[PDB]
C-alpha cells in the first residue's frame, strides 16, 4: 500500500509539474453537484487521477477523478474534480496523499464546499453554512484520518484545531455575500461528520441536536486535519439540503435525488461567490 | 476476500435450492438462548454454513453454524442458527452476504431478536422492546456496515434508514401480545449499538440515557440496515436483562450468566410469540 | 500477524524468565514525561522489546522501547519503558500481548499515568486524577481492544468493566496524598477516550461536558480493559495539562511543548507518590 510520505508525495508533484507550468497557491474541492467553477478555470490543464504517480486508485467507485490546474480571477489554482470519501473504503493514506500532493506545489489556502442536512433550527433547505468548528465522530472513535506514524516532514504528531477554519477567511466570505443581498441565506455554525453512507437516522439527528450541532454531513473533516497539520488555511461551506428534525418531528425522509435538487437550484449563485472569494483573497 | 456482491450471492443461493425446494418469503435471526423455534420447523432442511459457496469462515468461534429451511404455520421461512457479530472480527462483507443471499431466494421480512440492556427506567428484567428506531454508533464513526464500494444490484449508494423498522409489524406483534394477555411486557424504544464484546460501563449507561437511547446491545443494526438497503422489512425485538442504570446507581453487575437465565425464562413464550407472528404476516 | 494467544504470550513470557530472575507481582506503565521512576528500580534488567519473541515491531515509530524488571520499596516490579498508543496503528493484538505476558510473569496490580486534557469546571494545569469510570468512544464504535475471537484462557467473551478501576486503590493513593500535604492537588473523575492524535477539538470539549467527562485522553482505556480482562487490578492517574472548556471560552490552544512542561513541573511529585504506592500495596 502506498503511504502518503514526503518521496511519494514528491514523485507526484513531478509529473504534476511537468505537465503543467501552473503554480498554484490555492486548492478546491467542490461538493456533489457543485462543480461547475471547474469547467470555467482558464488556460486550464486536465490530469486524470489514473495517470499520476503514487494517486489513489478509484476504478472500483468509478465516475469522474481528474486534477485540474488554471487561473481563476487572476488567480492560480489546482482543484480536485472527483472527492474521494471515506465510505468509499478508502484508507487513511489514500486521503491524505492529494492534499499533501497541494501543499508540496504551493497551497496556502483551501476552499471546500458540501452538501449537508441542517440540524439547527434556524435552517432551512437552500441556506449556506459557514463552518465554524466541528465534531469528529471517526476521529473521537480510533478513526481519525492521522491514525497512523506520523509523516514529520508535514506536521506534528499531535495538532491542535483550534484555528482550523479560518476567522478571516469566514469574514470575507460573508461580506461579498452582503455586497450581492443575499447574506440572509448565510449562516454559521458546527459540522458534526457522519462516516455514512447511510443519512442520519431520525434518533441520530435528535441526539445531534442534544449535542450542539448545527449541521450533518459525510465529507470535508478529513481534508481539513490533513490540511490543518501541514499549515493550509481552510474555508468551508455547507449547502443545506434537509432540515432533519423536522423531517423527524413529521415522518418525511431525504434521499440522494431531493439532495441533488437542491445543489442544482443554489449551483450558479454558489459558482459566482467562490468566483469572487478566489479573486479577494488577500496578497 | 469474499465480497458480498451480486455474483458471489448468486453461487451461494444457487447451491441452497439445489439442496432444498424451499421458496421462503420470511427470514428470521434469533437471539442467544432464543434459538428453539429453529427446532420445530417442519419437512425443514440443515444445511451447514461451512458446506455453502462463499459463506463466512466461523470456525475461529466455532459454535455452531447452519441455515434452515422449512415451514412454519403454513408459511415459508430461512432462518440463520448461529448469528454472525461483529465483535467477533468479522468484515462488513462477511456480515452482508448471508442477508444478501436470503433476498435472493425470495425473502420479503425479516424478523430478528436480541437480548439487550435497559436504560429507560420503565423497563425491567424479561421485558420485551419492539425497536422503532436506532442510534448507530459505528455508523457515525465510519465503521458502518455498508462502508466499501456499493454494490448497486442491492440498493442505493446513500439509504434512507426512517422507515427500517416497519410500523405495521410493531402494530401486530402488538396485538398478538394483547390476544393472549402478556402486553404489560410490552414496550417500545431506541435502540444503542454498543459494538462490544464489553458491556457498556456505567458511565457509558449514564451517557446513553442523556442521549435518549431506551436499551443497548451489540447486534441487530448491522442486519437491519443491509436488509433496509435492499427493500427487506423488519422487525427486532429486545428481551432486556437488567436495567444498567439502576445497576450503576447500587454498584452491582451484569454478566452473560445472568443474560442467559433471562433468555430461559422467557424463551417458550418468545417461541409462542414469534409462530403466531409469522402464520398472521400479511399476504 | 502474531495473535495474543496463550501460546505466543507464554513464549515471550519464557524468554523474559530466563534472562531476569525476577518474578513480579506489580506492573507500571508511565505517561509521557513521567517515566523518571522506571531509571530507579533497583538491581534491574532491561530488555529491548526488539529482543523479546512475539513482543510488537514499533521501529516506524521509533524511540525507546524496553522492558524493565527489578525492584522499588522492596517489592518486584515490572514496567514498560515506552508506550504503544493506538493512534499510531497499533492493532489489537499488539496492544494486548505485552499485557498478558505481564499476567503468565504474575501480576496482580498494574499501576498506570497519562496526561490529559481537564473537562470538568474545578480541574486546572497539574492537578491529579483518580480515574473512576470512563467513556470508551472507540468501543462504542466497533473499534473495542477486545474486537477479535475471545483468547478464553485469559479472559470471558463478555467482561463486565463496573469494577475495572479498584476503590481501594483509590483510597490507598488518597490517603499518601494527605500524609504529605497534597490532597488539594488530588480529584477523582471520568475519563473519556479520545482515539487521536488531533487533540479534541473546542467544540468536542463542549459536548464531552454535556455528557458527564471529567477528563480526556488518548490512551490508558485500551490496557485497563486488557488487564480487566484477565483478572488484574488496576489504579489510573491522569496528570491534568490544561482545562479545554476554558480554552474553548478565550479562543487559546493547548500544544504538546505545553504538555511536557507540566508533566516536568509534577514528575518528582508523582515519582514519589507512586514509589510510596508501590510500597503500601497489601500483601
Ligand atoms: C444531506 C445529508 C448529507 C449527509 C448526512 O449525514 N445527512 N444529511
Ligand atoms: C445485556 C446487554 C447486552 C449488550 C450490551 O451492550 N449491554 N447489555
Ligand atoms: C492534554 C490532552 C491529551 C489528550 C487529549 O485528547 N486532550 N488533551
Amino acid at each position: 500500500p502506498v503511504v502518503a510520505n514526503y518521496e511519494n508525495a514528491s514523485m507526484a508533484a513531478d509529473y504534476i509539474k511537468r505537465v503543467s507550468n501552473v503554480l498554484p497557491d490555492i486548492g478546491i474541492i467542490c461538493g456533489s453537484g457543485l462543480g461547475k467553477l471547474i469547467e470555467e478555470i482558464e488556460e486550464r490543464k486536465v490530469i486524470p487521477y489514473i495517470n499520476i504517480p503514487n494517486f489513489p486508485k478509484t476504478t472500483v467507485a468509478g465516475h469522474v477523478g481528474n486534477l485540474v490546474l488554471g487561473s481563476v480571477g487572476g488567480r492560480k489554482i489546482v482543484a480536485m474534480q472527483g472527492r474521494l470519501h471515506m465510505y468509499e473504503g478508502y484508507s487513511n493514506q489514500e486521503i491524505a496523499l492529494p492534499i499533501r500532493v497541494m501543499k508540496l506545489l504551493g497551497v496556502r489556502v483551501l476552499l471546500i464546499t458540501n452538501l449537508a442536512g441542517g440540524i439547527n433550527r434556524k435552517l432551512k433547505s437552500g441556506d449556506f453554512v459557514l463552518i465554524k468548528g466541528h465534531i469528529n465522530f471517526p476521529g473521537l472513535g480510533l478513526n481519525n484520518v492521522l491514525v497512523g506514524p506520523n509523516q514529520d516532514e508535514f506536521g506534528p504528531r499531535f495538532p491542535d484545531l483550534s484555528n482550523a477554519y479560518d476567522r478571516l477567511l469566514q469574514q470575507l466570505a460573508l461580506k461579498i455575500a452582503q455586497e450581492n443581498d443575499f447574506q440572509d441565506l448565510v449562516h454559521e455554525g458546527v459540522y458534526a461528520f457522519n462516516g455514512g453512507p447511510t443519512y442520519e437516522s431520525p434518533d441520530e439527528s435528535n441526539m445531534l441536536l442534544k449535542l450542539g450541532c448545527d449541521v450533518v454531513g459525510m465529507s470535508t473533516v478529513p481534508e481539513v486535519i490533513i490540511a490543518c497539520h501541514c499549515g493550509i488555511k481552510v474555508l468551508a461551506v455547507s449547502l443545506i439540503a434537509n432540515n432533519s428534525i423536522l423531517d423527524a418531528e413529521n415522518d418525511v425522509s431525504i434521499n440522494h435525488e431531493k439532495v441533488l435538487a437542491v445543489a442544482e437550484k443554489r449551483a450558479d449563485l454558489l459558482q459566482m461567490w467562490f468566483k469572487e472569494i478566489i479573486t479577494r483573497l488577500p496578497l
